[PDB]
């Protein structure tokens, strides 16, 4: 049922033609896989969630794409031992929507909500709330994988095939295709979140408020971030932080559904901006990220300095602002303790996500932005790259020797593979 079409990521760049799978036959998938290990490899085969990265991850140049979005069965959802069972095609707002009255909370939650839970998985996605509660990979208990000898594993974090469990998170679809998937979800009484609002006028005091430990007081933590302004308003940010709020915490008239989903305007902007124990629904907490593809002309950048390099991030925001590039929306927080994929892209450090429009030296520019990231211990993330080199990459993740050990093992002829693979030499 293969058709050839036409692929981009989000970003609308790199565009590659492949033959596209679209089938809700599990076995239809696993005997195409083993089609491919029968023409000994060929130009291979990758897995397609929503497309919601960037890059070049889930295309496959000349070869097979198989679109896992059929595959979007809820087998159950448990309250007892908050454990939920999915077809890997299953999307994050349909499993929201799925548990929340079951008390049940999606453990990790993007920036969007049209992400599938293999694409979570295959990218170890963070959110809001990454300081608390680690990635997405840190709250799968269960995976079946689809591996290129046309065998499904179930892969535990722990005991036999661990290591292969955890290449597969952050593997970018390389380990094989996540079929199904076993959440633990977090609990919760209801779909709100009390929230406390700051400004800051700096950078130095946005780090400053980062730095505290007032961060240990809020399991959700983001800020909307100035790179823009000269210094010393360079850095400012409109920080948002908070925690899942209880029934009691509601206002009367929502407790019986606790579950249930210029100058003149920046000193409004400012004053609006502190506030402290406002009750707010999911909508209003990621405001404004609610409001097939994204707008092209844009090139999505983002990078994570670990924390002792304090010196070293705030010089490359200067060099961002200095540089003649112009980003409005820019998203920064604090990362917490990483996780053991060796190809995750979350360290404890400064995260920010920057978005270029496309420009005359933009290209040139951020592969030196690449190289400072680099040098100072950094690294950019797979989900929103399409132009960084294999060279740099390896550099940024000094784990990816014992990954392509990892993934060798379980794909020696190679039946798994994505552009991506080819340009950062991960095939
Ligand atoms: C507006 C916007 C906001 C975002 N915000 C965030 C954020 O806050 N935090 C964050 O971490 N990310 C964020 N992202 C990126 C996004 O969460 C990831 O790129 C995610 O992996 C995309 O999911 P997808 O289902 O579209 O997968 P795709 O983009 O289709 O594929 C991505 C990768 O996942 C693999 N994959 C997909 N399905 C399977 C499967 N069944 N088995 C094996 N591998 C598979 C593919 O091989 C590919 O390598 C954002 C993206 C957008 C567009
Ligand atoms: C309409 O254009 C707005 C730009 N959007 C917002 C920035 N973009 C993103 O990919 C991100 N969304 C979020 C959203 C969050 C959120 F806080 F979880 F919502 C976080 C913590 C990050 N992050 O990397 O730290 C990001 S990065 C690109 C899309």
């Amino acid at each position: 049922t293969t058709t050839a079409t036409r692929l981009t990521g989000w970003g609308r760049t790199a565009p590659s033609v492949a033959n596209v799978l679209r089938t809700p036959d599990a076995e239809m998938i696993v005997k195409a896989v083993a089609r491919v290990a029968e023409s000994g490899g060929g130009r291979g085969a990758i897995a397609r969630g929503l497309g919601r990265s960037y890059g070049d991850n889930a295309q496959n140049g000349g070869g097979l794409v198989i679109d896992m979005t059929p595959l979007n069965t809820i087998h159950s959802i448990d309250a007892d031992t908050k454990l939920v069972d999915i077809d890997a095609g299953v999307n994050l707002d349909q499993l929201m929507k799925a548990a929340l009255p079951f008390g049940l909370w999606v453990p990790v939650l993007p920036g969007t909500r049209q992400v599938t839970v293999g694409g979570a998985i295959a990218c170890d996605i963070h959110g809001k709330n990454h300081h608390s509660a680690g990635s997405f990979g840190n709250h799968v208990r269960s995976m079946d994988l689809l591996t290129a000898d046309g065998e499904i594993r179930h892969l535990t974090p722990t005991g036999e095939d661990a290591e292969l469990f955890w290449a597969t998170v952050g593997g970018n679809g390389l380990t094989g295709i996540i079929m199904r998937a076993t959440i633990e979800m977090t609990p919760t009484s209801t779909a709100y979140f009390i929230a406390d609002g700051d400004v800051t006028a700096s950078l130095d005091e946005t780090i400053a408020l980062h730095s505290d430990g007032s961060e240990a007081r809020y399991t959700y933590s983001s800020a909307w971030f100035d790179a823009i302004s000269a210094p010393p308003k360079l850095g400012r940010a409109a920080v948002s932080r908070g925690r899942l709020a209880t029934v009691e915490q509601l206002p009367a008239k929502l407790r019986s559904e606790p579950l249930k989903f210029g100058p003149i305007g920046e000193l409004w902007y400012r004053k609006s901006g502190t506030y402290r124990g406002k009750v707010q629904n999911l909508t209003q907490f990621y405001h404004p990220l609610d409001m097939a593809y994204g707008p092209a002309g844009f090139l999505q950048y983002q990078f994570v300095i670990p924390t002792e390099a304090v010196d070293e991030f705030k010089k490359i925001i200067g060099v961002i602002q200095a540089s003649g590039h112009y980003s409005f929306l820019n998203v920064f927080k604090l990362f917490g303790p990483r996780n053991q994929a060796p190809l995750s892209f979350p360290i404890p450090g400064w995260n920010i996500c920057v978005d270029f429009p496309i420009k005359d030296g933009l290209g040139k520019f951020v592969s030196e932005l690449d190289r400072r990231v680099l040098e100072f211990g950094g690294r950019l993330y797979t989900a929103k790259d399409s132009r960084t080199t294999a060279e740099t990459f390896h550099a940024m993740y000094p784990r990816v020797d014992e990954w392509i050990s990892v993934r060798r093992k379980v794909d020696p002829l190679r039946v798994f593979a994505s552009d991506m693979a080819r340009r950062l030499e991960l095939l």
